[PDB]
Parts: C-alpha cells; sequence; structure tokens
C-alpha cells in the first residue's frame, strides 16, 4: 500500500465484462486505472455531475471535469462554463468518453492532466501540491497491480486505495 493508507481488493460482479468493453472502446491500461479508482463498476451511476455544477462537473466513468472537456475536447470547443450540461453526452457514449480522454491527456500533457483532473482550473495553475501527488500514486498503484498480472485486466476484482490516507 502507498503511504499510510489502506488499500485492497475485492470481486465486483459483472466487472470483467465491463473491463473488456472499455479496452475495446480504447482504454489503456492507465485508463482502466484511472476507471477503476473513480467508480466502483466503471459506470456513470454517480449523482449527476457528481452534485457539481459548471466547471467542476464530473461526466463519464473517467470523471473528467467540464474545464478540461470544454478546453481540450474538439466536441465542446469553445462552449462555455454554463453550458456543462453538454457534458453528459458522455455518460451515454464510452466512446466518446475515451475519446475525450485522450484528446484530454493530449492536451495537457499527463502531469498536468492529473492536476486539472483532481482540481481543475486550480490544480492546473498548483499542479504540485501533496494531494495531487497523493492523487497519482493511487493511480500508479492501482495500474501496477493490473499490470503485474494480465488476469487483472479482465477479471471481476477492483483494486482500491484510500486516496485521503
Ligand atoms: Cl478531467
Amino acid at each position: 500500500c502507498p503511504s499510510g493508507a489502506t488499500c485492497g481488493s475485492y470481486t465486483v460482479g459483472g466487472l470483467g465484462s465491463r473491463k473488456q468493453q472499455v479496452r475495446n472502446a480504447g482504454g489503456s491500461s492507465l485508463d482502466l486505472a484511472v476507471a477503476m479508482l473513480e467508480t466502483e463498476r466503471m459506470d456513470t451511476a454517480y449523482p449527476y455531475g457528481d452534485n457539481k455544477s459548471g466547471d467542476a462537473a464530473n461526466f463519464g466513468i473517467f470523471k473528467q471535469n467540464w474545464l478540461m472537456l470544454r478546453s481540450a475536447c474538439a466536441q465542446f470547443g469553445g462552449q462555455g462554463a454554463g453550458q456543462y450540461d453538454n457534458g453528459a453526452a458522455l455518460n451515454s457514449s464510452l466512446g466518446q468518453d475515451v475519446s475525450c480522454l485522450h484528446q484530454s491527456q493530449s492536451h495537457y500533457g499527463l502531469d498536468a492532466w492529473f492536476a486539472g483532473h483532481r482540481n481543475g482550473a486550480s490544480g492546473l495553475s498548483s499542479p504540485n501540491t501533496a494531494d495531487i501527488a497523493a492523487y497519482k500514486a493511487a493511480v500508479y498503484w492501482i495500474k501496477a497491480q493490473l499490470d503485474a498480472d494480465s488476469a487483472n485486466l479482465g477479471n471481476d476484482t477492483r483494486f482500491w486505495v484510500q486516496v485521503p490516507a
């Protein structure tokens, strides 16, 4: 486990089939790690926008925020913060979700992407915080578990890390 955190793994029914769908939609192991951290079932069943509005609203299985989406992704080009409900298109289309993730990561580079993903504009402007570093470490710990045994790319196991610890 990273730092002083608890971590572990448990079984989620149907998750292996879902992992395969994410991969077939273009998700890499890093993308799977992010998805695995963000929701239990790699879905969009969390509250709409993750109970946030505007630039802070989250959409899709990676919980991408509207600032990131409208700043980097062609389908949201030129849109303002108040148009955030348009990001809900990612809740219905896994292919668009992955496409947007890749556009955003390429636009910012991965290091900046982690910062903006975690903390929005504040994160992009101050990307080297301890909290952002903890988030990144959690994702890469999950990825290490996926990398260490390829069965984890298609089985029902969810790896988890308590990011606040
Ligand atoms: Cl994001």
